[PDB]
């Protein structure tokens, strides 16, 4: 009676609080069907009940709960429960539910009708005496409990059964914890950076008395960085409560606010007071503050608390069942004395979230804040290029606020305070977050942006052969090393696109970074152009130093020549061939490790003014052309660019192709635009006609760009190519392998 | 230890330190051991406060109330020798000096083999492997991959098949081996090797690698050799050693490889300094550092200095014409500097390389200093084949391959290029393998496994389509117009 009924809890992938999904060969398994109230029994003699739906992704003994159900249960995620499938009454007699006093403060009017009403409806969920629910809407998350049932101990929903429920907030037991505290679910993105702290402390901070059987060091310094403002103190607070562990919080002002003594006093009391009640995390954030550089510290106090943090982090080897965390901004930015082995060992960079993360924050926040229907937030996380977490906050906390501040306060004229049903009643608008969005947000970020790029083979027109090599160059050593093993071959750890200007070199880049689900670390010219100026080339190696800190990634040095093309060019400053920036590019290139799936590509349009030094063996060598598009091509890139706008049947891309030759990409996609242009001006001249009417259903502007527009915006095209260009070009290709 | 006493009050750290050495003293014979010595006494200028001197001078007169007593040794732990206050690398303070520096292969299977001496391996994990793919770790990271992997090789099972029971058991657990894989994955991401630092060692290349230039053998073994082995024969005839050779020749000939394998029959380090680094130290105009190389060499003594790319500054400095077109530059001037002023006898043996040997400052070759000249020559026929089949002797290869044809059709070209030719070579013969992986594997439902592991004679074949001379005819004869100013003709 053991083995069908073993399953570990897991993170959930679905909203609702009742349902638990199960992967597909379990279900057929345990003979259970959709609908099916199911009982489950945990820790502490604790029981609950559910609704089970299907899912996909996971394995024969994971299970999916939400963190309501999964408190609900008395277990934690990673724990053991066992579940039984049970008969349905699908019918109740009277319910009774009560609030929470501590999550019920200045609420007023009733509770029942605006939030227990639209709750229960259509939906059937099982329930169970003493459990605790939780309830969103009105901006706020309430908590409710059954404590009668009168049919059976659990009851199904069931509209014919109304809720007498008219009752004081009873007070919270205080063994058991809110469910408006922080968890795995509330924090948006970092999918990789939660995997790696999930698995760094499982086993100490779960399983203490494994790490007594066994001689076995796990590891203790964990050094959080990144951006300020992308909420580093949560995920601690978050895996304290995961695990259930004691979490202590130490920071760096309130330390540095007391006296000499006193301070000693609190870091040495912190240390032994999270080290009495094991196992215990000890979070000190604001690393930076209480430890920084050691030219930086000009005080002799300061040196002095430095050194007692570092006699407690060694008086900390001893000990299995103690973990620090620490949270910085850059980690070249504290005391080196701190980054070493024994200390903090283990560096996780959380970094900024991408397009799918900005969306799932805003999901986080906008949880409970009835948004209307029109409201895209796809729309908004494209257009929030640069906001970190606290951004994403402070943008719905604003536009809850503008969509509070211009109606339903001045109509609360006869009325004096706020109705929860009228509060209740707030939509926002598309044109709110437009709004919020638009002014008052600077965004806080200037830093590079290291991410899965979104465009795909499909976008690139034409250079079949090119993906055929590219995919061979990047993919197949990583894929499976083996057949390198047995023939004795070094991967290539490099390619220089060299070719005209503007044929998709970033493009190619990008496409195959985006199908090897690497990220991308961009490095462009005027960049390198600020390094050379500044004459600071040394953070050239921090550049390698967060390749290695996102691998895999594929870094692209674009512009590679544009040092050499602003130092004379072919003549000036005597006229050498290397520089600061390249020089240092080629000793962090060689002095890196030979496998890490780190693949540097670099990218010029001028081949011969690059010093020969770069494409020796061991370096970027692998030398590719990217050609001038024909016209099998050209009818490839102009469909591709013309694929996000509206175009009709009259259009000849055949002999717009045959038409236009010599032309780089780059100037057709201006051909397009420029097209697209005209096209708008055209509209808005439609609408200024239809809009000044006789007397100021025929709205359509005609939303089809015509030939005309093609055809007239065709007299503006222009060769941005040479033919000396073309031909100094096959001038470098014979110095290869093709004629010499 | 280090911190520890700047954690404690000015009269409480005095205090401690005094009471460590007294009581040390008491017990005799004793060790007193003070790690951390660049956290207790760093160097003059960096002593912001006032309470950091008086601990330092508090050190500096309990090292020198030292002298009486002989039954006490100090040994102290820092991390680069010119990062402590000069005032105690004196003599009777701290007058011996040991690197401990990095391990190498041997020395990393050797701490693998510590750490694992009790982890129940299996059979197919082979620590060479590891300690061949661990450059740049030193013992710590090591520790770290062993724990790692362990408790890697703990995580994805035998904890989740711990559900009908509770606890971990001690025969469950003796019954936890390790896999290839697992140390694939722990030392493929979440291990960033702590280094940056030169390396010195005895490298692995030997005089079977390189193809023909015996002569240059029978002249290596001499200038390295025959002195260090009995010097006997030089006092007899008064004749002071060589300390230095300068391999000019074509580009990618050989010259790092001959280097090496001299170094190698020699048993002795080798390190080296290459050409972005003369670069480094000319741009950042810091070229005092290039003294503490040579401190490195006698640290580790017996050397061979090899500081290739020796006309890379010369080169990024307009090369013939520019920035007034003179002969010396700083580095060099250093490196002359540092050169002649050096223990006459330590066994360091300082050894050039060059591609273009006219445009070198001519106060280099004088002697007492680096200054007899080898030409590196193009390799011929029978050299070529030896190139060919040492550089093939790493793959498989069969028998109709003709490398007598190979050698008459390719002359000209640099064993660099030859190189390259086998390694496209062998790269189109993987192309070809995973196009019949992808066909074997996309089967008619979906023994016959064998991909032919053997590079047949179409890849050469093909692949000598992409042969490239990188040398042309003017480099040779501006080679033997180098000749001709030496004793060959003039
Ligand atoms: N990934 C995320 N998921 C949810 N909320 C986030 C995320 N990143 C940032 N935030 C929000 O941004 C803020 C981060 O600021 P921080 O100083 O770290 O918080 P705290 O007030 O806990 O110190 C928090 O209010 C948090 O709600
Ligand atoms: N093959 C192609 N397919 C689609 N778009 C292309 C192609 N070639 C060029 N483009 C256009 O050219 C631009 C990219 O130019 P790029 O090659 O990055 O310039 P550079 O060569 O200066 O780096 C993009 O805006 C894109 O619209
Ligand atoms: N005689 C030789 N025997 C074996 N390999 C050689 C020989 N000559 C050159 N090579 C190849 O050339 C490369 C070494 O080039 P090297 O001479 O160091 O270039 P450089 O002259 O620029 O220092 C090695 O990869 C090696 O495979």
């Amino acid at each position: 009676k053991n083995r069908p009924n073993r399953l570990i809890v897991d993170e959930a992938i679905n909203e609702d609080n009742s349902v638990v999904s199960l992967s597909q060969p379990k279900m057929d398994e345990l003979q259970l069907f959709r609908g099916d109230t199911v009982l489950l029994k945990g820790k502490k003699r604790r029981e609950a009940v559910c609704i089970v739906l299907s899912d996909d992704a996971c394995s024969d003994e994971k299970i999916r709960m939400n963190r309501v159900v999964r408190n609900n249960l008395r277990v934690r995620l990673g724990d053991v429960i066992s579940i039984q499938p049970c008969p349905d009454v699908k019918y109740g007699k009277r319910i009774h539910v009560l609030p929470i006093d501590d999550t019920v403060e200045g609420i007023t009017g009733n509770l029942f009708e605006v939030y227990l009403k639209p709750y229960f409806l259509e939906a059937y969920r099982p329930i169970r005496k003493g459990d605790i629910f939780l309830v969103r809407g009105g901006m706020r998350a309430v908590e409710f409990k059954v404590v009668e049932t009168d049919p059976s101990p659990y009851c199904i929903v069931a509209p014919d059964t109304v809720i007498h429920c008219e009752g004081e907030p009873i007070k919270r037991e205080d063994e058991e914890e809110s469910l408006n505290e922080v968890g795995y679910d509330d924090i948006g993105g970092c999918r990789k950076q939660l995997a790696q702290i999930k698995e760094m402390v499982e086993l100490p901070l779960r399983h203490p008395a494994l790490f007594k059987a066994i001689g076995v060091k796990p590891p203790r310094g964990i050094l959080l960085y990144g951006p300020p403002g992308t909420g580093k103190t949560l995920i601690a607070r978050a895996v304290a409560n995961e695990t259930g562990a004691f979490f202590f919080l130490i920071n760096g002002p309130e330390i540095m606010s007391k006296l000499a003594g006193e301070s000693e006093s609190n870091l040495r009391k912190a240390f032994e007071e999270a080290e009495k009640n094991a196992p215990a995390i000890i979070f000190i954030d604001e690393l930076d503050a209480i430890a920084p550089k050691r030219e930086k510290t000009h005080g002799e106090v300061e040196r002095r608390i430095v050194s007692q943090l570092l006699t407690l982090m060694d008086g900390l080897k001893q000990r299995a069942h103690v973990i620090v965390m620490a949270a910085t901004n850059r980690p070249n930015s504290i005391d080196p004395a701190l980054r070493r082995f024994g200390r903090f060992d283990r560096e996780v960079d959380i970094g900024i979230p991408d397009a799918t993360g900005r969306l799932e924050i805003l999901q986080i926040h906008t949880k409970n804040m009835k948004l209307a229907d029109d409201v895209d937030l796809e729309q908004v996380a494209n257009e929030t290029h640069g906001h970190v977490g606290a951004d994403l906050a402070a943008l719905c906390s604003e536009a809850a606020l503008q969509a509070i501040r211009k109606k339903m306060d001045l109509i609360d004229l006869e009325d004096e305070t706020i109705d929860a049903e009228v509060m209740n009643s707030l939509a926002v608008t598309m044109d709110d977050f437009r709004w919020a969005l638009s002014q008052s947000n600077p965004s806080a970020l200037r830093e590079t942006v290291v991410e899965v790029p979104q465009v795909t083979w499909e976008d690139i027109g034409g250079l079949e052969d090119v993906k055929r090599e590219l995919q061979e160059l990047v993919q197949y050593p990583v894929e499976h090393p083996d057949k390198f093993l047995k023939f004795g071959m070094t991967p290539s750890k490099g390619v220089l696109f060299y070719g005209p200007p503007g044929c998709g070199k970033t493009l190619l880049a990008k496409a195959i970074a985006n199908e090897c689900q690497a990220n991308f670390i961009s490095i462009k010219g005027p960049e390198l152009l600020t390094m050379w100026f500044g004459e600071s080339e040394a953070n050239v190696r921090e550049i390698f130093d967060k390749a290695r800190q996102a691998a895999p990634c594929v870094l692209f040095f674009d512009e590679l020549d544009s040092i050499a093309k602003a130092r004379g060019g072919n003549i000036g400053d005597g006229g050498g061939a290397a520089d600061r920036v390249i020089n240092q590019i080629l000793t962090e290139m060689d002095g890196m490790s030979t496998k890490k799936n780190v693949f540097i590509i670099g990218a010029t349009n001028r081949p011969d003014i690059i010093d020969p030094a770069i494409l020796r063996p061991g370096r970027l060598d692998q030398l590719i052309y990217i050609p001038l598009p024909d016209e099998k091509s050209r009818v490839a890139i102009l469909k591709a660019n013309l694929r996000k706008s509206p175009v009709a049947k009259d259009v000849d891309l055949e002999f717009l192709a045959k038409m236009t030759n010599g032309f780089s990409g780059a100037d057709l996609t201006e051909i397009c635009q420029r097209a697209c242009k005209l096209a708008i001006r055209e509209s808005i001249e439609s609408e200024i006609r239809r809009e000044r009417e006789r007397q100021t259903e025929e709205d359509d502007p005609v939303p089809e760009i015509r030939r005309d527009h093609f055809e007239e915006a065709m007299r503006f095209a222009r060769r941005s190519v040479s033919d000396n260009d073309i031909r100094k070009y096959e001038m470098f290709a014979q110095t290869l392998q093709q004629s010499r």
